[PDB]
């Protein structure tokens, strides 16, 4: 990486669930894929 600030959490891992979703975790700067789900804490 020479400038993706962000990316996804194939590594960090996490729950890819609603961006709303009610029962997230600590979400890290990974993410998921779509701004529609997001990588939160596993």
């Amino acid at each position: 990486i020479m400038f993706f600030e962000m990316q996804a959490c194939w590594s960090h891992s996490g729950v890819c669930r609603d961006k709303s979703e009610r029962n997230c975790k600590p979400m890290a700067w990974t993410y998921c894929e779509n701004r529609n789900q997001k990588c939160c804490e596993y």
